[PDB]
């Protein structure tokens, strides 16, 4: 009823949408993995008559619903997708997007690691975002690579007309007490990757995590602390 879904609030199998701007949503799954559930985020982007979808649902018949819930919800068709690194609440579902006729992206770096985890892989390789620091232009977003935080690979999406930061798992929201799955992460290059997207993004009104609740730009921050009081 308004608030930001939850596991709690999300029927068995379902997806839930959450109208973050004037033509920006996030999408919200729940999944199970090694006996644990866990919510998990997304974004959608209009981008004219078309939607561009940033991660899948985690898993296929999520992301067969996300497809439902969003031609419910907003009635665009979702013409491309962008996956934000190769763990499978980012890629879990590109076979089913590929089948739907959606476009699927990454970067080089992605699909290698996707590859070799035994991940779905996106058809389409994204160049330009080799070096911490790289941005590109992607429809109505900006990638940006911020170097080695949760994943060698991970990239984090600006919507520019709507000042939102989508930090993917790179970015933890501010009741989190750990790292959460940091068995891909580098520890100590992840706040120097954060500072760089503060230095990058500095405008940012919205900042959306990788699971959880979206802030403000204090989820960076706080990102930050909860990593060095995990490495320690
Ligand atoms: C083991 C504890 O993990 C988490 N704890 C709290 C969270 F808010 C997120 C995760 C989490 C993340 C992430 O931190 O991005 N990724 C996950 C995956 C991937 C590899 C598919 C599986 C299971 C859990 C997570
Ligand atoms: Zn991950
Ligand atoms: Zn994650």
């Amino acid at each position: 009823s308004g608030e930001y879904p939850t596991v709690n609030e999300i029927p068995v199998g379902e997806v839930r949408l959450y109208q973050i701007a004037d033509g920006v949503w996030s999408h919200i799954a729940t999944q199970s993995f090694d006996g644990a559930v866990y919510p998990s985020n997304g974004l959608i982007v209009r981008d004219g008559d078309e939607l561009l979808l940033i991660d899948t649902a985690w898993g296929a018949k999520n992301t067969a619903a996300l497809l439902a819930e969003i031609e419910k919800q907003i009635g665009l068709p979702v013409t491309r997708a962008v996956s934000t690194h190769f763990h499978d609440d980012r890629v879990g579902g590109v076979d089913v997007l590929r089948a739907a006729g959606v476009a699927t992206y990454a970067s080089p770096s992605t699909r290698r690691l996707a590859e070799a985890e035994g991940n779905e892989i996106p058809t389409h390789s994204l160049e330009g975002l080799s070096s911490s620091g790289d941005a590109v232009r992607f429809g109505p977003v900006e990638l940006f690579y911020p170097g080695a935080a949760h994943s060698t690979d991970n990239l984090v999406v600006y919507v520019p007309s709507a000042n939102v930061l989508y930090g993917g798992c790179a970015v933890h929201e501010l009741s989190s007490t750990s790292a959460g799955n940091v068995a891909d992460a580098d520890l100590a290059e992840w706040p120097t990757s954060v500072e760089r997207i503060q230095k990058h993004y500095p405008e940012a009104e919205v900042v959306i995590p990788g699971h959880g609740l979206p802030g403000g730009l204090d989820l960076l921050q706080h990102t930050a602390n909860v990593v060095k009081a995990h490495k320690n």
